[PDB]
């Protein structure tokens, strides 16, 4: 929960380009799937540790850069390697699901 980064339209292109691998979670207290998949994350983070930096961008607080990186939707996850984004995962999803995901585009 403190392991997660809360990104600003500001703070955020530094962020991603500053560590290897993030995942970022376009996210919204309206969303009600966002909230749901929020303790998912909450694990992620725990269960990534030093592998993977985990955030959220809440869009009602920062509407510049859903737009900036093609993000039409809420929820909506993407994660960036080295800088730049590299898959990206649309929708409400179980933690299998996502723990699929990461697996299949780290190493």
């Amino acid at each position: 929960s403190d392991k997660i980064i809360h990104l600003t339209d500001d703070s955020f292109d530094e962020v991603i380009r500053n560590n290897k691998l993030i995942l970022v979670d376009f996210w919204a207290e309206w969303c009600g799937p966002c909230k749901m998949i929020a303790p998912i994350l909450d694990e992620i983070a725990d269960e990534y540790q030093g592998k993977l930096t985990v955030a959220k961008l809440n869009i009602d607080q920062n509407p510049g850069t859903a737009p900036k990186y093609g993000i039409r939707g809420i929820p909506t996850l993407l994660l960036f390697k080295n800088g730049e984004v590299a898959a990206t995962k649309v929708g409400a999803l179980s933690k299998g699901q996502l723990k699929e995901f990461l697996d299949a585009n780290l190493a």
